[PDB]
């Protein structure tokens, strides 16, 4: 019979563009797998849910998935929405592979039904700190975050990494997500002669912060995690996007092996350049590899099979550890430009 698979992420809310990549990658993977014969004759069917990357809505979607009879879940997208949903899935015995959540706490609580194809912030954070200490070498640093699990976790990780080398972190503060007016922050950066800022958060706040800093002549160097590295960033920031540092996953769309999938996305007039297009495609490929190899429909047996044998996907040969995290998922550093393009630094 038809194998149903929930795909869960942001189809609405302020970071819906990340979700656009997720659903584009999932749809294409489900379509390619069915085109080659499915899972031993059976058809994969994606069932799409919108949690809006919001903790409360995520708990509502997870509850609905249990009630709908679905046993496998590619989601959720954000860390703050994925973690509370995983509590429900673990209790009900449902497989959950997150293509987007990078916060470490997800897979550090003994949950047996939980995996991910996204990286870890326990590696993205230290990658930023290393680059700050060794290449940028600023005199005076401020670290800002958006008071949510992903951004605040990365901001705290960069604070610790810098403080390990006794770098001058002048101050550490948060701003509320959805902020329009950053004039108070900018005034503090001028007062404290801050020449470098790490922002933990997503692209809507990064964009407006960059534009407003340059409008009054701040010469500050900014940096953020992969959550700011979006096509929207330079549209919001304008010329202030130039020089922006950001940690991102490898450019999977420039891998020759993925050129067939790039061409399929370009035929549907879709942007193939986003990291989570590929990381989500990979999560469907891992679920399909486990169903095919074992011939089983038990969530626990599918996870054990993946931890043991791995899977060959569009983001490389995947090798999970006992907790459900990928081993050897590396972030690189990129200089952003005003036209939305970027180059490795
Ligand atoms: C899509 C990504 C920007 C999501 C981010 N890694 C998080 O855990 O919230």
């Amino acid at each position: 019979d038809d194998i149903k698979v929930a795909v869960v992420g942001a189809m609405s809310g302020p970071i819906a563009q990340w979700g656009d990549m997720e659903f584009n990658g999932a749809r294409q993977a489900i379509k390619d797998i069915n085109a080659k014969g499915g899972i031993k004759g059976d058809k994969l069917v994606g069932v799409e849910y919108d949690d809006a990357c919001d903790p409360k809505q995520a708990v509502a979607v997870a509850n609905k998935i249990v009630n709908d009879g679905i046993k496998y879940v590619i989601g959720h997208l954000c860390s703050s929405s994925t973690q509370p949903a995983s509590d429900i899935y673990e209790d009900e015995g449902i497989l959950m592979i997150s293509p987007g959540a990078t916060n470490p706490e997800l897979t550090q609580r003994g949950y047996q039904h939980i995996m991910r194809t996204a990286g870890l912030d326990s590696s993205q954070g230290p990658t930023a700190a290393k680059y700050i200490l060794e290449t940028v070498k600023p005199q005076r640093i401020a670290i800002i975050h958006d008071k949510q699990q992903y951004g605040e976790g990365l901001a705290r990780s960069v604070q610790d990494g810098l403080k390990a080398a006794n770098a001058n972190v002048v101050f550490f503060d948060g701003i509320t997500a959805g902020e329009k007016d950053f004039s108070a922050l900018i005034a503090r950066l001028k007062k404290e002669n801050i020449d470098f800022v790490y922002y933990g958060g997503y692209y809507p706040e990064m964009g407006q912060m960059l534009r407003q800093a340059r409008s009054v002549g701040l010469k500050t160097q900014f940096m953020g995690p992969e959550g700011v590295g979006n096509a929207s960033l330079s549209n919001i920031a304008g010329d202030a996007a130039e020089g922006m540092l950001v940690t991102m996953p490898k450019r999977y769309d420039q891998d020759p092996a993925n050129q067939g999938i790039v061409d399929a996305l370009k035929a549907d007039k879709k942007d193939p350049s986003g990291p989570y297009v590929w990381i989500t495609y990979a999560a469907v490929q891992s679920l399909a590899t486990a169903l095919e190899r074992t011939g089983s429909d038990e969530p626990l047996a599918l996870v054990k099979d993946l931890k043991a044998n791995g899977a060959n996907t569009v983001i490389g040969p995947l090798n999970w550890d006992e907790k459900g995290d990928l081993k050897g998922f590396d972030f690189g550093v990129f200089q952003w430009h005003a036209d939305g393009s970027s180059t490795k630094a």
